[PDB]
């Protein structure tokens, strides 16, 4: 309990608890300083499961017990003074009924009253007391250590100082190998020295209060962690553990198990009949009888444990048995029935692997079956089973029939523990789903085609698993409730004249004036001196069921708090989460995989996210920096005038479905910790806002989301997906958004904020325009290839305009094809035709001739932005109207000036152009012009003209205007085949004290 002052000290306590990054089976763990630097690495063996030690064992310091078998702990014989120890949870209590003493060492075992199911017991070492066995370089590689004694901390110069422990804690880490004494029964390692290496990088030196605490090692044989030794003594240089052997520890569990019940197939039923004054029963079959004992008077450990075998046993229960602590342990499959209605209660029940026991025994009101065990139990009562189920491993199935009259309950509440064990609904009326209850590492509940509606989700962690693998498709109900109103108790108190002690909220009616009140204080003045005061009463209306009503609503209001659901939902189920009571709030910080399944809320908010590490002794924080990452597969979510976030360290994979005004935030900054998250408590719901600074910490979506009557999407984060918004808002601000499929806009707005980043690679429809804002960048792209690399496939685009902020960029590339016009105003954006970058997209297809024209993107639009650059890398642009534009750099590109018989204009202050090539058309005598004014640059230009009417002979059309002294060999006219011959349109050029031009006069054939 002495560990380095050089290391930060929650490491300590994480590997104690297997919180943090020491979850068992974890490898490979690098343990720093608190300066940061490497002090080693945990990597000669995974992670321990240390849950077989005590989390608490009342008045004593936690881990002075461990399980080794499911009903008996193990510690130091002179440890004592408390009866009551727990495992898994502080709360999840056990009772000790029962000690055995090893009469020449110092160490012994306790058995408990019943099975512990919230955890597995620690495997029992089978060398035993081998003199050295146990020393650096044979079979054992690593040794790890756990307790909860008095807590030091010590530095490299030796000063010791005491840890500020509240109320006493679990502290855990390595020890050296071990040399062994006293004829190999106990063995020893200088621990005092915390910064010998051979201690290992999280040496631990053990005090006062670590008596009893367990000592494992990994074996390198067998390739699995064995408990060794308990702690018995220490010295001024290391401890002593006890060696623990398989021999002296299974003892006491042999000692109280009776005679092997041994069912001869072909021999009647076993009949079982019990005296309870006295607890000595018998079971008989044959000419054999069998002995058995159960509870004697007060003495729960007088009862002993019984082991059945054979093949399709049966067994009747002629008598009502309590077994006390004693179990039962099946290792064949057995049928096992009561007579007349009797109950049996004890220890538990053990089914062992490959097993099927069918219990049609009751139980009784008060106590809990434990179950445990890799078999299958079935339970096939009939009528209401007053008491309860504890299963902590294997399979059991809920099979309860109905009674005479139609009653039926197969459990007064279930507890799934451990993250082992799996329940099976056979219908829907085994147990009431508020009484079940998933503890420490949770399980699996199978609805089996069932559904259930639950009002509260009594959910400890991650562990928590709520499945359906039927063919049927289940459906879950959450109506959660914090207060129920039938559960509401109003008592109709009467106001006295002098004096009244009451507490707040409650009812008051007064008999005079015949109103009634509620009341707001703890008191309130005689002689009605505060009625007509509006600080110590609050009026509600005449009628008597109109107050009431009031009442219980304040109480439901005010014990609301948001909900949350810390565990699975996986499988076949569909999911539907109407108006919450109260705080209509709900949060999910565990996993969510329905492949075929959906999930509708109604109302409120529903919010998706990743979970903070949970770490010992602390409580979750939104302010935490590291989160474990939440998956969230769905086919389908629907949203009914509700809100939904996707907040940090959540991944999602399936469409959404909003509707009546529902709001989707993709990337939200609100999420939900719990107070009692890690302690087994109910939930405490806390309203955080927090934010991933890296990516693969921030939120990330996948699908196709749908939007319809004036419903909200805001994209902050990571997307890859479509939309389908009808009459609603979509905003972009994320700057890594891909829209994977269509995106379709009806009557709906897409705007990208400032800085955003959109890039779509199947196309956009809108009935409107698009609003690219300050500083952000949209980019129109043709569908990659999945099976070629850098291959596209062309995708059309139609847009009712594009409208480009200062700053913003608009790009179309690599097979984009878009008829859209664009506006950018007097603000300075950006067009991008065509790809920059060299090894540019190329494609296969067909369309690259056909529609693509052999360019790398189209447009068919009008650029109207006079403060604007547009550049042209072997793109193609249709100018339908007229065109305004700052500056056009294209190099290898096409434009076409004219729209079809209208005459347009294309007009730049500057312009470069390099083996570009213009188009116009003529009607003889008036043409489409382009219209340089400032500057004029580029070589080795292409100008085509089409002639509406056929060409004359002569005429004087002016075409091209550049600036004063421009070279003349810029444009070249070039031959168009017309009418199976050569037509070619002659340009002559003037030079003038203006601006240089391009005029057309003529033309050639052949």
């Amino acid at each position: 309990a002495t560990v380095s002052a050089e290391i930060p000290y929650q490491i300590f306590r994480d590997f104690a608890e297997n919180k943090g990054q020491f979850t068992p089976g974890t490898t490979n763990i690098s343990i720093y300083d608190k300066q940061g630097n490497l002090v080693g690495k945990l990597d000669k063996a995974p992670m321990a499961d240390f849950s077989s030690a005590t989390i608490t064992t009342g008045s004593l310091p936690p881990g002075d017990h461990t399980l080794y078998s499911p009903q008996y702990v193990v510690t130091a014989k002179h440890v004592s003074g408390s009866d009551t120890m727990s495992f898994g949870y502080a709360k999840n209590t056990y009772t000790a009924v029962g000690t055995n003493n090893n009469s020449g060492l110092d160490i012994k075992t306790r058995r408990l009253s019943k099975l512990v199911t919230e955890v597995a017991p620690a495997e029992v070492s089978d060398i035993g007391a081998v003199s050295g066995a146990y020393q650096a370089g044979g079979r054992f590689t690593e040794f790890y250590r756990l307790g909860g004694g008095m807590q030091y901390v010590k530095d490299k110069n030796g000063n010791r100082t005491q840890v500020y422990t509240n109320g006493g804690f679990l502290v855990g880490g390595t020890v050296s190998a071990l040399n062994s004494y006293n004829n190999g029964q106990m063995i020893t390692a200088q621990t005092g020295d915390i910064f010998n290496p051979a201690n290992g990088p999280l040496a631990n030196y053990l005090n006062m209060g670590d008596s009893g605490s367990p000592l494992f090692a990994y074996d390198s044989l067998q390739k699995k962690w064995v408990l060794i030794g308990v702690l018995s003594s220490g010295t001024n240089y290391g401890n002593n553990w006890v060696v623990t052997t398989q021999d002296f520890l299974g003892q006491q569990p042999q000692n109280d198990f009776d005679k092997t019940i041994a069912y001869t197939s072909g021999e009647g039923v076993l009949q079982w009949k019990y005296d309870a004054a006295n607890g000595t029963g018998t079971l008989t079959q044959g000419n054999t009888t069998w002995d058995m004992h159960g509870k004697k008077g007060n003495d729960l450990n007088a009862g002993k444990n019984l082991l059945f075998t054979g093949n399709n046993g049966e067994v009747v229960l002629q008598n009502s048995v309590n077994q006390g602590a004693g179990y039962l342990q099946f290792a064949g499959d057995y049928r096992v029935s009561a007579l007349n209605g009797q109950t049996w209660m004890g220890g538990g029940i053990i089914t062992d692997k490959g097993t099927h026991v069918l219990w049609q025994v009751n139980g009784v009101a008060g106590d809990n079956l434990h179950k445990t065990g890799e078999g299958t139990l079935t339970v096939n009562g009939t009528g209401v089973n007053a008491g309860g189920l504890k299963v902590g491993d294997g399979t059991v199935i809920l099979n309860q029939q109905a009674d005479a009259d139609g009653k039926v309950q197969a459990f007064s509440s279930v507890g799934i523990a451990s993250g082992r064990p799996t329940v099976v609904l056979s219908d829907s009326q085994q147990v009431n789903p508020d009484n079940i209850s998933w503890g420490y590492r949770g399980g699996r509940l199978e609805l089996n085609g069932n559904n259930l509606t639950f009002t509260r989700l009594q959910a400890a962690d991650y562990g928590a698993i709520i499945t359906n693998n039927s063919e049927k498709k289940s459906t879950v109900t959450l109506d959660l409730q914090t207060l129920k109103a039938s559960d509401i108790n109003v008592p109709v108190n009467t106001v006295s004249i002098f004096g009244g002690r009451g507490a707040p909220g409650d009812l008051y009616y007064d008999s005079s004036t015949k109103q009634y009140f509620i009341l707001k204080a703890s008191s309130y003045s005689p002689f009605f001196s505060d009625l007509n005061n509006s600080s110590v009463w609050q009026n509600v209306g005449k009628d008597r069921n109109k107050a009431i009503d009031t009442v219980k609503q304040q109480k439901i209001e005010a014990s609301s708090q948001p909900y949350m659901y810390h565990g699975q939902l996986n499988g076949n189920m569909d999911v539907n989460i109407p108006q919450l009571s109260g705080k209509d709030v709900l949060a999910l910080d565990g996993s969510v995989n329905l492949p075929e399944g959906s999930i509708t809320k109604k109302s409120g908010t529903l919010i998706f996210q990743g979970h903070p590490v949970i770490h010992a002794g602390t409580t979750t924080s939104s302010s935490q920096s590291d989160w474990e990452t939440r998956q969230f597969t769905l086919e389908k979510l629907k949203l009914d005038a509700a809100t939904f976030h996707l907040s940090r360290n959540g991944k999602m994979q399936g469409d959404i479905n909003a509707t009546n005004g529902s709001t989707v935030i993709l990337g939200s900054s609100r999420v939900f910790t719990d107070r009692s998250d890690g302690t087994g408590n109910a939930v405490s719901s806390v309203e955080g806002s927090a934010t991933a600074t890296t990516v693969g910490d921030q939120s990330d979506y996948s699908g196709n989301v749908t939007l319809e009557n004036k419903s909200s999407l805001q994209i902050m984060e990571r997307f890859t997906g479509g939309i389908e918004a009808y009459d609603s808002t979509v905003s972009v601000t994320s700057q890594n958004a891909v829209f994977d499929r269509v995106g379709s806009f009806v009557n709906s707005s897409l705007t990208l904020g400032k800085g955003a980043k959109l890039t779509a690679q199947s196309g956009i429809f809108s009935t409107g325009a698009v609003d690219v804002k300050e500083n952000a960048s949209l980019t129109l792209t043709g569908m990659p290839s999945a099976q070629k690399q850098g291959y596209y496939s062309p995708v059309i685009s139609t847009t009712e305009g594009i409208n480009l902020e200062d700053n913003a960029s608009f790009s179309v590339k690599n097979m984009g094809y878009l008829s859209s016009d664009i506006h950018a105003g007097t603000t300075a954006a950006t067009i991008n035709l065509g790809d920059s970058d060299a090894d540019a997209g190329k494609t296969d297809s067909p369309l690259f001739s056909s529609l693509m024209k052999g360019y790398n993107a189209v447009l068919r639009g009008s650029i109207t932005g006079a403060q604007s650059t547009v550049n042209m890398i072997n793109a193609l642009w249709y100018s339908d109207g007229k065109s305004e534009a700052g500056a056009l750099k294209a190099k290898g590109s096409r434009i076409e000036l004219g729209d079809g018989k209208h005459f347009a204009t294309l007009q730049v202050k500057e312009l470069s152009a390099d083996n570009t090539t213009f188009l116009m058309h003529t009607n003889n005598s008036r043409a489409d012009q382009l219209n340089v004014t400032d500057k004029l640059s580029g070589s080795n230009n292409s100008v085509l003209v089409d002639f509406l009417n056929k060409p004359a002979s002569e005429m004087s059309v002016t075409l091209i205007t550049a600036p004063k002294g421009s070279d003349e060999k810029t444009f070249t006219a070039g031959t168009q085949q017309i009418g199976f011959s050569n037509v070619t349109p002659v340009i002559s050029t003037e030079k003038t004290d203006d601006a240089t031009k391009w005029v057309l006069t003529g033309y050639q054939t052949t």
